[PDB]
């Protein structure tokens, strides 16, 4: 109830998703796989529609067949009843869509061997840390998250789920050099889904027709993965997520930080951002 983290190779996560990393020592991939791939809070749910929509040919009734964590399954999941993604992934047919947020310490070396396809959805870091706060408080298996000032300084220092962002951002990206990655950013998405979605169709080598797209358009904005239970998280136990703390689907904007952030705060991580982003080419939006 609210347990602290669990280290493993120099990643904080929570107690059940480490012990989960024990039986997902025996999941092997293939070669048809697509992985998602994001720090969390960074457009996950988003870009599983998406993909899930795509895998369905456009059918929203195929896709309200299950939640998304059971049509999209949750690599490193498990909880106390709730089945974990591994059991989850047993039941799901090719080709398989799966959901990662680990960094690639924790990747299971199977992935990278059998060439799995890497669909990347990057956030800018302030937007980021905002929703995961707010996610922190809703989602109780997480440690307390104290007040937004000491959230903060912790996602500096990367001590918080799934470790630094700063880190996971740069070494996706990295990978994307040698690799198979489509390196999203979910300001692209917000600025211009429909190119966005013909930029993951092109990447999964698939094609469909102009009305399909633009039905996707609308299915997967937020106003509609709001509403939309399959998606919205609403299913799970209040013990497990309590929406009445906050919900999943809580603003989906780019730019809102800046109703949180403080001025000594915002002044603080600009200086933090720029030494840990010195000698990189990744390039982030904050608003529009
Ligand atoms: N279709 C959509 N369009 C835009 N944002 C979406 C979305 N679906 C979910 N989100 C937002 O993406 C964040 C969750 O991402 P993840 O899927 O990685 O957990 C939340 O951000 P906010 O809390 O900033 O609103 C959520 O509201």
């Amino acid at each position: 109830s609210r347990p602290p983290l669990e280290y493993v190779k120099g990643v904080p996560l929570i107690k059940y998703f480490a012990e989960a990393l024990g039986p997902l020592q025996s999941f092997q991939a293939r070669p048809d796989d697509l992985l998602i791939s994001t720090y969390p809070k960074s457009g996950t749910t988003w870009v599983s529609q998406i993909l899930d929509m795509i895998y369905q040919g456009g059918d929203l009734e195929k896709c309200h067949r299950a939640p998304i964590f059971m049509r999209v399954p949750f690599l490193e999941f498990k909880a106390p009843g709730i089945p974990s993604g591994m059991e989850t992934l047993k039941d799901t047919p090719a080709p398989r869509l799966l959901k990662t947020h680990l960094p690639l310490a924790l990747l299971p070396q199977t992935l990278l061997d059998q060439k799995v396809k890497v669909v990347y959805v990057a956030r800018n870091a302030k937007d980021v840390a905002v929703s995961y706060y707010h996610f922190y408080h809703m989602a109780k298996v997480h440690p307390e998250p104290g007040t937004w000032d000491s959230f903060l300084e912790k996602f500096m220092v990367g001590e918080v789920s799934y470790g630094s962002w700063y880190q996971h951002v740069q070494e996706w990206w990295e990978l994307s050099r040698t690799h198979p990655v489509l390196y999203l950013f979910y300001e692209d998405m917000k600025e211009n889904p429909k190119r966005e979605i013909q930029k993951i169709l092109e990447f999964v080598g698939r094609s469909l027709p102009e009305e399909t797209v633009d039905f996707m358009v609308q299915h997967t904005s937020f106003k509609e993965m709001k509403k939309n239970p399959m998606t919205n998280y609403t299913t799970v136990p209040q013990e497990f997520m309590d929406h009445s703390i906050s919900p999943f689907m809580r603003k989906g904007m780019a730019g809102d930080w800046k109703t949180t952030f403080t001025v000594a705060q915002n002044e603080r991580f600009d200086a933090d951002y720029a030494e840990k982003m010195a000698g990189c080419s990744l390039s982030f939006r904050s608003e529009l």
